DNA sequence: GCATGATGC
DNA sequence: AGCATCATGC
């Protein structure tokens, strides 16, 4: 039974109403500088859908989207936000975004369109985005008629789904995290993904020069050292060359033929010396073909910049994701590869990169939860928390832990983070299991506190069927309940890790909130570019560097009090590279 | 389409 | 070993 909806011609008063399910189309996956298909309006005063070469040229239409008074429910409010940036048009008002809403009550459900959200709430009169417009060499916007019905359709499910949403969302305590953290993020991310980062293209393309010259030196000595020549990157090919030409040693049988993991090489290394040529040409080649190659495809040739887009609604622990490019696993734990970083600079002439990181939130965030007296006392003194975990563990006095002893201590506080295992731990390290079992019983002995946590997240998750974080989102587990062993560890790590990592990404994100807010009073003219976890990316004039030195770290180490400190380090430069 | 293996925090 | 994205091979 279809739905009844006015396809008008014109845009009238009755259409511009103080409350309304809006629906802006942006077919494209990326959004950016992409075509608005069409619009469509539900209110009081019934259906509506307006083709957007004629709403989008109406003054009182785009008065209405900038009002902010004028409330819009919507559904991925943030890509309809930057698809009207590129337009010179504000969106305003948006009170309620589904998208955000759903993500919020269960991210699991991986909800990426208004159907799977309506389906959560036995909702059905609405169609699957991509039954619509297809996938890929058939993705496609259909003819009007269709269209139209599609997106009147979804405007109606947001206008009917609103209030049971945000029902549950209150009865789960998250009613604040939706309309104080997540949907006032999603302004800003907005605003990040519109302004872009400068990319050098130049440097970038020298870089790739080199780069192929090194491969190609790389290359033929694997080819030398091989005997003969193979695809390196096919990995039948590479597994023939050395544990059957080679007769390199299979400690490590993969499905069925040989694992060339990169801890497997690491650990074949001493018998051939191809092995490190190989880890060498699979650095470089990474490097070239997704850092500059795969770069130089996303830079927009006019400006020069690059614009990501965060996915705010991915995560199963409240991180956000970053895509075309991802911005966030940009190289720098090698020199070679940190260089490429180089190649982001300032959007504006004498401007400078300035970048601020949380130091050790996670094991900050724990020492809060768990309430542990060593751990907390132990940031308290602002302490070397891998070096301090070694005297613990090890029992010796700082002045006698090694820096083999730190850097084993160092897996161990990972792997506490992580939800600690002895596998997980013996693997790491690459130890027995009964040695890293020893490890972790150490650990617990100096941690009491950390030890009783990770046993009643544990039964909290059993007993209430999910766990939260500090600012209440929540991630439900069933599996923890499951008979499989492999299965129920799965879940009891992730109900270790969760509030962890998700507690580090609540706190974070409200930061950047604050820091907006601190910004616009001081009318300062710095931005933020990135977020990566627990770092935060600046560019602004070099004559703001000294307030945002101020600024950036204080309104980062204040977002949320904590049993402990929060401790937030800074740097700048004329290049991302720089920012150290 | 999925596995493998790289990159980040 | 927790959470992610991208390039490649088959
Ligand atoms: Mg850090």
């Amino acid at each position: 039974a279809a739905m009844a909806f006015t396809l008008a011609d014109r845009v009238t008063e009755e259409m511009l109403a103080d409350k309304a399910a809006l629906v802006v189309e942006v077919v494209e996956e990326n959004y950016h500088d992409a075509p608005i298909v069409g619009i469509a309006v539900v209110n009081e005063h019934g259906r509506f859908f307006l083709r957007p070469e004629t709403a989008l040229a109406d003054p009182q239409f785009v008065a209405w989207l900038g009002d902010e008074t004028k409330k819009k429910s919507m559904f991925d409010s943030k890509r309809a936000a930057v698809a009207l940036k590129w337009k010179g048009i504000e969106l305003c008002g948006v009170s309620f975004d589904l998208l955000l809403a759903a993500y919020l009550l269960d991210p699991a459900q991986g909800v990426d369109d208004v159907r799977a959200a309506a389906k959560m709430k036995q909702y059905e009169a609405v169609r699957p985005d991509e039954a619509v417009y297809g996938k890929g060499a058939k993705r496609a916007v259909p003819d009007e008629p269709v269209l139209a019905e599609h997106l009147v359709r979804k405007a109606a499910a947001i206008w009917e789904l609103e209030r049971p949403f945000l029902d549950e969302l209150r009865r789960n305590e998250q009613d604040r995290l939706l309309v104080e953290l997540e949907q006032p993020l999603s302004s800003i991310l907005a605003e990040m993904e519109f302004a872009g980062v400068k990319v050098d293209t130049k440097r970038l393309e020298q870089m790739g020069k080199e780069l192929a010259e090194q491969l190609g030196t790389v290359e033929q000595r694997i080819y030398e050292l091989a005997g003969q020549e193979f695809n390196i990157n096919s990995p039948k090919q590479l597994g023939v060359i050395l544990f059957e030409k080679l007769q390199l040693p299979v400690l490590k049988k993969t499905k069925t033929g040989y694992s060339t993991s990169a801890d497997v090489l690491e650990k074949l290394a001493p018998y051939h010396e191809i092995v490190e040529n190989i880890l060498h040409y699979r650095q470089l080649g990474k490097l070239q073909s997704t850092y500059i190659e795969g770069l130089l495809k996303v830079v927009r040739p006019d400006t020069k910049k690059v614009h990501t887009i965060f996915n705010q609604a991915l995560t199963q622990t409240g991180r956000l994701s970053s895509t075309e490019p991802n911005l966030q696993n940009i190289p720098i734990r090698l020199e070679e590869g940190r260089k490429i970083r180089q190649a982001f600079v300032p959007s504006e002439s004498d401007w400078l990169i300035f970048a601020a990181d949380y130091s050790q939130i996670e094991l900050r965030v724990l020492a809060h939860i768990a309430e542990d007296d060593n751990l907390m006392e132990a940031f308290r003194r602002d302490l070397d928390i891998h070096t301090k975990t070694a005297m613990d563990i090890f029992q010796v006095s700082e002045d006698e832990v090694t820096p083999n002893m730190r850097r084993q201590a160092k897996a161990v506080n990972f792997g506490i983070v992580y939800g600690i295992s002895d596998y997980g731990l013996a693997q790491n390290l690459n130890i027995s299991r009964k040695e890293a079992a020893e490890f972790i019983e150490r650990y617990f002995e100096s941690f009491p506190g950390v030890k009783r946590y990770m046993e009643n997240i544990v039964q909290e998750a059993k007993q209430k069927g999910y766990v939260t974080t500090l600012l209440h989102r929540r991630r439900y587990l069933p599996d923890i309940t499951s008979r499989n062993f492999n299965v129920r560890s799965f879940a009891e790590r992730m109900a270790m890790n969760t509030p962890i990592q998700g507690s580090a990404a609540d706190i974070i994100k409200k930061a950047m909130i604050d820091l907006n807010a601190r910004l616009k009073e001081e009318r300062l003219q710095a931005h933020l570019l990135l977020q990566v976890h627990d770092e935060l990316i600046l560019e602004a004039p070099k004559e703001e560097m000294e307030r945002l030195c101020r600024l950036v770290p204080e309104v980062m180490e204040q977002a949320v009090t904590l049993r402990v400190p929060l401790k937030v380090d800074y740097h700048y430069g004329s290049t991302w590279y720089d920012a150290k």
